């Protein structure tokens, strides 16, 4: 694969993330008011859809690891756990509404994500995206969705976990997909494997889904189904990173 050939599939993944951006934004606007207004209900049934745009583009979160970690953080990421003041982003406010029940003391860590995507959405704007960081990232994501995730531990207070590996698989395919002109050229056997295995693991996850497009609790897996689907998701790694291979990089 020429170099050249790489300019194409970046720039519009950026449109694509550019997009997952506006989206991000205006839902966490709706999301954050109603948090900053008490209405702990609104909150929680908009949480898991609004993340749904930060965890499609999850796989290039290297590029801006500071606001990952200030959007995305979890409890164990931080040394005083769920009472730590350095805790922010949605699974901090996720224990508010989820696990206590209330918006006390939210309003802060409210404006600070509104501020963080606003922030995200402006480092974007001029960032520039190698691709060996897109498609290597989108393997790891996968690799850790499998590894670690798998146990429900990123939304450990709502188990809205689904929502999160459905965006995950869609914005790892959407890469797949702006490469697939190049791969198809020597391996289109390999871009078919490639397909049929996420096409295998959305198979594996609208099993759980309900006719709103949302989906049952993350408990509601059994550590059986749990295993099936690493499996599947594992192969899934497997393939980004040979992915990465046949491209050079
Ligand atoms: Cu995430």
């Amino acid at each position: 694969v020429a170099p050249l050939d790489l300019v194409q599939p970046i720039s519009d993944y950026k449109i694509y993330v550019s997009e997952n951006l506006q989206t991000l934004v205006r839902d966490t606007r709706e999301f954050t008011n109603a948090v900053k207004a008490g209405d702990v209900a609104k909150a929680k049934k908009l949480f898991a859809s609004t993340r749904m745009s930060y965890e499609r583009i999850e796989p290039i979160a290297e590029l801006f690891s500071d606001l990952d970690a200030s959007i995305d953080s979890r409890a164990d990421d931080h040394e005083k756990a769920e009472k730590d003041p350095a805790f922010f982003g949605f699974h901090r406010i996720e224990y508010g509404l989820f696990a206590q029940n209330s918006a006390k003391g939210l309003a802060p860590v409210a404006d600070k994500l509104m501020a963080d995507v606003l922030e995200l959405q402006k480092r974007i704007r001029g960032l520039t995206f190698p691709p060996e960081k897109v498609v290597g990232g989108a393997a790891v994501l996968m690799e850790e969705v499998a590894a670690t995730k798998i146990s429900g531990e990123e939304d450990r207070y709502s188990h809205t976990d689904l929502w999160d590996f459905q965006a995950n698989f869609e914005g790892a395919k959407k890469i797949v997909d702006l490469f697939r002109p190049l791969v198809v050229k020597d391996n289109r056997a390999f871009a078919d494997k490639v397909d049929a295995n996420f096409d295998t693991v959305f198979k594996t996850l609208a099993k759980y889904r309900t006719a709103d497009g949302g989906f049952e609790l993350y408990g509601k897996l059994s550590e059986r189904d749990r295993k099936v689907l690493a499996g599947r998701v594992n192969t899934l790694a497997e393939d980004l990173s040979k992915m990465r291979g046949l491209l050079g990089l």
